[PDB]
């Protein structure tokens, strides 16, 4: 009478809305008229008044039950996040539930211990913060995998991850030597961002091959084998993966290991600090590499920041950010690196160190520096972009000023028949040129006549020599310059006696020279001091095929 | 007596804190003394005890009502997310509510059907996960627009979106041919990231023009017209938009369509897989393009990855990532592409294919490859960076080693008056040089005298010729080398007779040559075998203006 | 009898599950048998039935108390977010609470006023949306710092921020001239993304130095001093910071100020609109700079987009995006900028403007444009990539077509002893060449003999001259070409008389020339018209050391 408490009584008929207590003390309300059912064994016709399905938010005129569908976490399934209790069953219940969405979520605060593998069943993973690598952040929010658990030895803690890993701090405690990896995620369609992973054997285990795989803003500390590992067991070939803003620190192994081939992937703003390896792959093809900061090795003495193991399997790449190398890191991608005859890390390299380009399987490499150019094969080509164009080139070079004081660029000539360098006199307004003539020498001791460009010198008769076209030479001299050189008389060594020359042109057709200054060649006539025709043993001529 | 149930009684005075039931069975509590008001018609002086305003979390000493303000979603407004029920009214109620924040949020799990257009009223859109393109993820969390709804035909499903679209999966079901687009968002200030969009006509409809518009990490599948469409009807000109990590797959149209002009935008790590078009725009100016992976076309046979329609309207760009082309995709931006006289896709292009630079409206293009250089206009210039500097250049080239075994780079000379290539003898420690002299020919059959660089040859008298400066030529010979060539006697063809020459310098001032080896020119004297002066018809001289 | 209300009565023994009212009207339930304790003064053995610890979600069989641990915000601690009430104490309570996780969170809707500094105690900051810069978004969700509050003058509103700032809109109201800054965050390990900051003195205050610091997608408007400020008081040197997708608008000062040194940082897709300064630092070393859009200055007339104050302290950089300059912005990094002898902004610069490379402390700079090349020091070098290789180079140049119509690239020669340019006659199938010979002049008026490449000319006897090797010249002539020039007789000016020459080779060993065409040099013999030996005053020779 002085308090409220009534248990079920089988003699009573409970009207609609009547309230009594279950034997455990919880109040139930009848939802039907003439209720004679015992709510302790049969809840038909009754509801528990302390249930959120019976509590309403008047602002929305909906039950608290509905509002509790806004955000569901592992806490809903009994996870404690208390740094001690194994929450693996709660995590699994979440992933097996009909009520949960695309991703698994952690509660606001908790250090969630996992002593058994969790099958995410295709759900992604969203944590409760991306923290620094310190106990302060682990205590506020993280997944803490128990690496000492026998059931996790040699296994990955999370399998069948969906396309999301984000906003997460996750560590492995007491797993040294137990080969506990963190998470398995498929290579096709992933967004991984804002994560901090601490310890583990492999931190990110990629299944199958990359394609549309995006990875950014990750602090990956103390991995024992790799920060990111992609086996690609079926050799699908990884493509179109992006890896940005990743800090790899104090790992016993590599930053990234691809057992096989990587194509069209992008790597930028990556840090290797005290690792024992950088990025390792069998093949790296048509990938982009931006800025890398490589500082110190954990126990190794020397390591390449990028390690490609296949012969001529590093090609088509863009090494277009500066790679900082400190404390033992080396590079096979620097613009200033000398080329090899084969097995170069093929690609374009652009940084303050230089602008260069090289292919994997050839010695050719060009490098531009502030001073000019360097070549890897002792050769520099100059030609047309079009492979079909067969005109000569003209090079223009600043040599002075015109009368107004503007730069004067002079033009050269390099054809099959002419080598010249232009000039100009702005005082008198006359073009000019410097000449590299054809030179050609007759020597009666030669086994075969010397030939320059289809011309040879032959003796016609005593004292008369033809500088003549050989069979097939249809080229001509047009208004050319002619210089005859010095005679060696009497023998190849020469007696020291002299001779006087004159010339006569050889026409291509009657009147070709007289009228049009076209010639096939020319004759040289040699005479002694008595004006008699004489035969030198050897003499030179120099001539041009144009004016 | 054996249960608890009391309805309102008008004869009773209810004290403060008294509890009774409303006619519907819900308990009310009196908040005032002497309460005689019927709570069924007048709740003044009463509160409903099952309301969250009357439920407390003792940890915080606040009502559940306050806690329910932490996260509000469309579920608060009656959205079912059940794959059947039209939730459009609930979505609209959310956007019209005084209680909701910057963005619209989905509940934890739900496939939210929309059969009518939703006006976001400036709210952004945050989903419940960025999933793969599969029913598994649609069933867990997405917006599912009913493309068969007559009220959505030819319209956009969401209008007036705020500056956020994120963490979202959205599809259009049964909308083939109905031209249903997904969302309209203003071009000024946007962050779009971690989205998956499936079907629709235009997936992202940008209103007005881009500026400060950031778009990343998007899987855009099966669009019928475009993944991203920007009309820019007022021709404001789009600027400063970023488009990164986008996978366009199996669209019937283009990846991106700009009807007008795009300036200063960045595109990187984009995939076109089985599309019918890449990025199309009227003008593309000063944009950055990084890595593209273009593989296969849906029904088209050949498409450019970047399609710019305006004449000379592609200029100032950076094509600085590798563009992979497979299955019909083409490019107008490759470093190795030959230049056109006009309508080039103007910009710098850098990849393993080459390093090149070209302007839109000119044939000039330079390309650096491992082998050396290629030009698009048969010309290569060498000059100063400064347009006012008018000194000559010096080229240095490795030609051997010095006595210590270090590389010896020799210097050339190319001035208005001298062309030489330096050398050095490290055995005797003497500099040397190779010479390209001026050559100049006299021919009495010429209509006008030949002139080289302000010098011509004229007959002074029988057998005496001046190699002399013409009016305005104030340049000089300093300690030069002189070679006289071969005479053609008697006629232009030549008789074949010879002659003997000597020279005499022409001074610039009295003693200039004798004392300072400066000359204006020189005379050539020709004599026959009897030492009498004679006149050749034609002869050559070669000389240098410096030693 | 006609309502439910019973207060505590000390004469009564309350059984387990008995319910009565506290004096305030709240119902309590006995949890123990034989309960005689007054719940108004002693809650042992009682529980409040309206507490969320006594409310259950039957879907999960957990209390609402547990569900309320899923998301905790400042609203849990009494924050009103009403645009008037100071919520600083509530924010501080959140950060001091044992219940909260890594980050501080805002409620769904609220304009949260702060009139006092909040110490985040190492917690990061997560807002309720990243809005546009307008009252519409401030009213829906932001932090609104009261800049008129005396307690905030000259201070930062938030101190000791954790590694996260995201999804946030924050403004300072009425703070003009009060030097109120927004937030202090440590430089080591940060993820800042999707923020909008309005007003403040310094918006982001970085403590210590950058390392693993990632900053993206930020709209930073109206700062009075800087958008981002890093003092680095201990000169630790900032490294490995990324700054992407940042819109700086209408700031009275700079976008970013580093008082000291920055290494290995990346800046990309940044906008300066009506600022009074861009990025300022003492040292910028090995940093990457991508696309910048710089449009207009607030009150300044001219500002560099990048301002590095230290002498030769801008070096090693990559300026590899286009920098748009409008309305007064200038640049010291353009590829077309002329080099200085010192204090260049050192690095590689790549854009549609050109491809260039320069060092800080030297005049050297190379630039490639569509036309060819430009140099900053009037010099262009061509050498090997290897510093130890001492072979000559060969340049190949397109000069025509072969008989099949394919491009023919001809090879040059430039050794210590030979300068030639190759050619080929495809009509007759003969190689050819153009020659730049050594030239060397004898002059009896010279104070010392002229020397070219270890050869000089000396008089042996009347009319006999040796073109001979000097001591140490062990180089040889092999099958060379020889041309003797024109004699100046009788005096340096010349009388005009002539002479006739012949030559004789000088062997290196007996038979060297006769048998193997090897010579040390050659003799020149000069004779008058009566065939008597005579001595010219001066004469030239031209010769080659190879055929």
């Amino acid at each position: 009478t002085q308090y409220y408490l009534k248990y079920f009584n089988p003699e009573i008929v409970y009207p609609k809305n009547a309230r009594i207590m279950l034997d455990n003390g919880d109040i139930v309300r009848s939802t039907v008229v003439n209720n004679t059912s015992n709510p302790n064994v049969d809840m038909t016709g009754w509801v528990k008044v302390s249930s959120v399905s019976q509590i309403f938010d008047e602002t929305y005129n909906i039950t608290q039950s509905v509002i509790n569908g806004n955000l569901i976490t592992v806490d809903n399934f009994g996870a404690k996040g208390d740094g001690v209790t194994d929450d693996s069953a709660a995590f699994q219940a979440y992933c097996d539930s009909a009520l949960t969405g695309q991703n698994l979520y952690l509660g606001a605060k908790g250090r969630y211990i996992l002593k058994n593998q969790v099958d995410l069943k295709g759900k992604g993973l969203v944590g409760n913060g991306c923290g620094k690598v310190s106990e302060f952040y682990y205590n506020l929010g993280c997944i803490d995998v128990d690496g000492s658990s026998p059931d996790l030895q040699g296994k990955t803690a999370f399998i069948n991850c969906g396309p999301t890993i984000q906003n997460l701090t996750a560590r492995c405690s007491n797993g040294a030597g137990k080969q506990v990896s963190f998470i398995e995620i498929d290579g096709y369609l992933a967004n991984i961002d804002h994560i901090t992973l601490i310890n583990f054997y492999n931190q990110i285990v990629v299944k199958q091959a990359l394609v549309g795989f995006n990875f950014t803003n990750a602090w990956l500390y103390y991995s024992q084998n790799a920060g990111i590992y992609c086996e690609d067991p079926l050799n699908r070939v990884s493509t179109t993966g992006t890896f940005h803003n990743i800090y790899f620190q104090l790992g016993d192994g590599h930053a990234m290991i691809f057992d096989r081939d990587v194509h069209g992937c992008d790597f930028d703003n990556i840090i290797f600090e005290s690792m024992n390896g950088g990025i390792k792959a069998r093949t790296v093809a048509h990938c982009g590499f931006g800025k890398f900061w490589c500082e110190n090795l954990k126990t190794a003495t020397s390591k390449d920041w990028l390690e490609v193991t296949g012969a001529n399997s590093c090609y088509g790449n863009s090494f277009t950010g500066y790679v900082k190398l400190l404390g033992g890191w080396t590079s096979k991608t620097s613009p200033t690196l000398d080329s090899l005859p084969t097995n170069n890390y093929g690609g374009v390299s652009v940084s303050a160190e230089g602008i260069s380009i090289v292919n994997a399987g050839n010695k050719a490499k060009m490098l531009m520096l502030p001073s000019g150019f360097k070549t890897g094969n002792a050769t520099i080509d100059e030609t047309h972009i079009s492979s079909s164009t067969v005109t000569p080139l003209v090079k223009r070079r600043v040599i002075g000023a015109d009368s107004s004081g503007a730069q004067y660029l002079a033009s050269d000539t390099y054809t099959k028949l002419s080598r010249k360098w232009g000039t100009y006199n702005h005082g008198s307004n006359n073009a000019g040129a410097f000449y590299a003539p054809m030179m050609l020498t007759y020597d009666q001791s030669f086994s075969t006549p010397q030939n320059n460009n289809g011309w040879k010198i032959v003796k016609e008769s005593t004292g008369v020599y033809r500088v003549e076209r050989v069979s097939g030479n249809t080229s001509v001299i047009t208004n050319g310059h002619i210089v005859v050189g010095s005679p060696l008389m009497g023998s190849r060594l020469g007696t020291g006696t002299g001779a006087t020359h004159g010339i006569q042109m050889i026409e291509t057709y009657a009147g070709s020279w007289t009228s049009y200054t076209e010639a096939a060649g020319f004759k040289v006539f040699w005479r002694d001091s008595s004006n008699a025709l004489v035969d030198p043993h050897r003499f030179t001529v120099a001539f041009t095929a144009t004016s």
